[PDB]
């Protein structure tokens, strides 16, 4: 095992740190190994993760409660791990997102905590030359600096991408709102601030989610942004909504029909939607799910507005945790529609790495370890990613 020899030949932590560093390593690790990652990036994984992630990770989880309500989980855990399975049985992408803390946080000095991710993408900018902070720089002044501004729970953090062969980072910003200020007022005048070409997917977001009936119904979040060339990355607005009827989805996915050829996309995402979610086969797509009232609750979707293209490209997904019955039975239903369509050659992996995730006994009794299902519609396929919550709060052991 890579984390055996690290954590046998690394020097000793503190209490806390030794914590977080004997949990998140052999969860990455596992997550990585059965993603049949190559040794050299497990050790790199490892060692950024005992560098730069396990020292500022702030205190262990002693007890059910959390030391803060971060947004990134339910339960406030600071990580979410994500499994994204790629097409023509290939080896699975592995991310995770963190947020780290500072005993500043609260405080005047850092009141939402942003200084961490902050230095983490500075140090990651110090090992890795190729990330771009240009747009990190734009976005944090314009959504989160003194000059910004209701919160989430939390206003920004970051993401790792292993995607074999290289290392990629990710920053989501939550920011705050205000009765005069809307997070989709803020996005959009940094999006417009930007220095972007062609605001042709923009302007059509804007005018989907002002002027459409169902698009009218999507309240934006967050943003969220690749550290490279901001040319090449993406602008990704999320955007959640209390209707949870299949009707809506598939009209988000087509953002009123703005989007054509899709209609093989959908009936897949149809199925997989009614698998995931343990809805009877016969369910009518105008109907709405049981209701369920959460922060997190009802559909969520992104839509991509990166310049490269003029339409825009949508996202959504499917809240495992909040409407399926358990972990056990919405990972099957994802399994068998990868099976299905000949795509789950790493399905064994996932549950392997589901009954390392899962506190003891809960995968068919309960949710929480599936966060979400990301589905998009590729031509007539479906790109597919599940998110993971490791529960260190819901679940502790
Ligand atoms: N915790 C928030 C934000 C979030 C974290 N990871 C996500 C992945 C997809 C969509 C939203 C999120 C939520 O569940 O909504």
């Amino acid at each position: 095992s890579v984390w055996k020899t690290l954590n046998k030949w690394l020097p000793p932590l503190s209490r806390d740190k030794d914590w977080w560093w004997k949990t998140l390593g052999p969860q990455i690790n596992t997550l990585l190994t059965e993603a049949d990652y190559d040794l050299n990036e497990r050790y790199e994984a490892l060692l950024l993760l005992y560098r730069w992630v396990v020292p500022e990770m702030g205190p262990r989880p002693r007890s059910s409660v959390a030391p803060s309500k971060s947004f990134m989980t339910d339960d406030h855990s600071p990580i979410e791990y994500s499994w994204k399975w790629i097409s023509g049985n290939k080896k699975p992408e592995i991310r995770y997102a963190v947020e780290l803390v500072s005993p500043l946080a609260g405080s005047k000095q850092d009141p939402f905590n942003q200084i961490p991710t902050r230095n983490l993408v500075y140090n990651l900018a110090k090992i890795i030359p190729e990330l771009d902070l240009t747009w990190f720089e734009h976005f944090w002044h314009e959504l989160l600096g003194p000059g910004s501004p209701l919160t989430k729970g939390s206003t920004v953090f970051a993401a790792l991408e292993m995607l074999h062969g290289h290392l990629s980072v990710k920053v989501y910003f939550i920011p705050v709102e205000t009765p005069d200020f809307s997070a989709w007022h803020q996005i959009k005048h940094a999006i417009e601030a930007s220095g972007c070409p062609n605001l042709e997917a923009l302007n059509h977001v804007d005018a989907y989610l002002s002027s459409h009936d169902d698009g009218r119904q999507l309240r934006p979040f967050m943003l969220a942004i690749d550290l490279v060339e901001p040319a090449a990355s993406r602008l990704k607005i999320y955007a959640r909504s209390n209707q949870t009827s299949f009707r809506f989805v598939r009209d988000v996915m087509t953002i009123g029909g703005l989007r054509t050829d899709l209609d093989r996309s959908i009936e897949k995402f149809s199925d997989l939607w009614k698998r995931a979610l343990g809805l009877d086969p016969d369910t009518p797509p105008e109907d709405e799910l049981p209701k369920v009232d959460h922060l997190t609750s009802g559909a969520v979707f992104n839509f991509d507005v990166a310049p490269k293209s003029q339409i825009p490209e949508v996202k959504a997904y499917i809240p495992v945790r909040h409407y399926a019955n358990n972990d056990l039975q919405a990972a099957l239903g994802l399994i068998g529609y990868l099976e299905d369509h000949g795509h789950g050659g790493y399905s064994q992996s996932y549950l392997r790495g589901l009954d390392m995730l899962a506190p003891s006994g809960q995968l068919d009794q309960a949710t929480g370890v599936q966060t979400y299902f990301a589905v998009a519609c590729q031509g007539e396929d479906l790109s597919l990613t599940s998110y993971l919550n490791p529960q260190f709060y819901a679940a502790f052991q």
